[PDB]
């Protein structure tokens, strides 16, 4: 990443799962001067692990689906994914505009062990053909988990929070808006240890900064055993079984409703 | 008559939806010509109201936590796509259709058939969501309601016309692909009472609206809807009595809005006692206040 006058924004997302084929439920961004968050209505419902992590679930009142916070048991207002991304893109542009012509874009800062957040956001932008507009405002993604390891993998955003006393019973780390802020605050105090303090932060984040194009490239690349030995009839079907299961993201009988052999072989374990 | 003369391709078109309001979703998109046809089911974010399930014999189910479409005729899962993907499929189909007509063709006229204008508005609003509307107008030049021919040649619903023209059956007219073909064939027969398509075009041309015209109408329909989407009629009696009711009236209209609850949304839920759950999930609404809202919302129906 080349040097210059960049804006720093912490980002994180709540999702229905940890796979690329899963969906975004919340998109959150933070700066000390401005913050953005929007809940998004997903196609699918949240699995048990997703409801546990974000404490949000989809409920149905007949035809009407809605997000409900498990904390307050109240309704979360939400938008479509496309609608929220436009709101996100409009918000990012205001940030760059507010910095003047001198600003050379925005650097999004996230904090996680496995690279996932940037891929999901980019995959959704490439979904609706909004990547070009995004490139105008944002110039790089940068993982901040590296600074922790450098100044101390197995450095959870929750653990660091306790160290710097940023943790609060009032703040739930399952919410993306909290993690976006904590990603920033953690990256702020460690980069240092007002205006001047931020200057130190860019320089500390530069090494781990990656160009958007680099991720878009890494995104594309990221995007029945016993049967293969016996005979041809079995071999063709196993490849069919491996492909069909993989596409759908892999009650057993109901989904299939021939395929019982898959169920018996799936019953086999 | 605003459609200029030219070498246009006639394509019948229709859609399946979760409802009959502009804020609803397209479940299936269908387009027909005698030589080529297009159909694609689309997963909605919400579900289908009982009317939609009844009309199209399609519904959403939940296997585990995944949602997916299901046929109420065959009881088999209906493979579907995202809307943006189905539209990119549509445009490609419309574009290769225009290519096969040579450089002489001046574009495509989409033919739909209905008494209440709806189809063109929905398809445009969907294209608008993704900025695909500019690309759409490269292949398509007009939407045209062919119901006008029926009034002249003989309400005149596409089902009523199917029976009068003996076009009816095994084909279920709750499927968009069927109605697309029927819209096309109805108009073609009436226009004739190569040479066959010339008569068809000459007949629909007077009712063929330019895309721009319908986009302008769409914005008016949207504006009229959002004006029509008010709680003012429900809280009319609150303003006549006193200030106490006046303030609480506005207070109620506010709470509902913060939770994405419109009158059409709440009206729909009652039609499909369910209000209680809808009102219970509302935050910053006190228990005693809820009882009043339910009483008020159960009334007015």
């Amino acid at each position: 990443l080349p040097a210059g006058n960049y804006i720093l924004v912490g980002v994180d997302i709540d999702t229905t799962g940890r796979r690329l084929m899963d969906e975004i439920v919340q998109l959150a961004a933070y700066t000390p001067t401005d913050h953005f968050e929007q809940y998004i209505m997903p196609y699918m419902n949240l699995n048990p692990a997703a409801r546990q992590r974000h404490q949000v679930r989809v409920i149905s009142i007949g035809f009407y689906r809605m997000l409900k916070s498990m904390q307050t048991y109240k309704i979360i207002k939400s938008k479509s994914e496309i609608a929220a991304l436009k709101d996100f893109l409009n918000w990012l542009e205001q940030l760059k505009t507010k910095a003047g012509p001198s600003s050379d874009g925005i650097v999004l800062i996230y904090h996680e062990e496995r690279k996932f957040i940037p891929y999901m956001i980019l995959e959704s932008l490439k979904k609706y053909g909004l990547l070009e507009r995004f490139t105008a405002s944002v110039k790089s993604f940068a993982n901040s988990i590296n600074l922790a390891k450098a100044s101390i993998k197995n450095y959870s955003l929750r653990k660091l929070s306790k160290i710097l006393s940023l943790d609060a019973d009032s703040l739930f780390d399952g919410n993306a808006s909290v993690r976006a802020k904590l990603a920033f605050d953690v990256a702020l105090q460690l980069s240092n240890s007002s205006s001047e303090a931020l200057e130190n932060m860019f320089n500390a984040i530069r090494p781990f900064a990656k160009l958007v194009v680099s991720d878009v490239l890494e995104l594309d690349i990221q995007i029945f055993l016993n049967y293969f030995k016996t005979t041809l009839y079995h071999r063709v079907r196993a490849v069919k079984f491996r492909i069909v299961l993989a596409e759908n993201g892999f009650g057993l009988d109901i989904a299939l409703q021939k395929s019982k052999d898959k169920a018996e072989l799936l019953e086999l374990l």
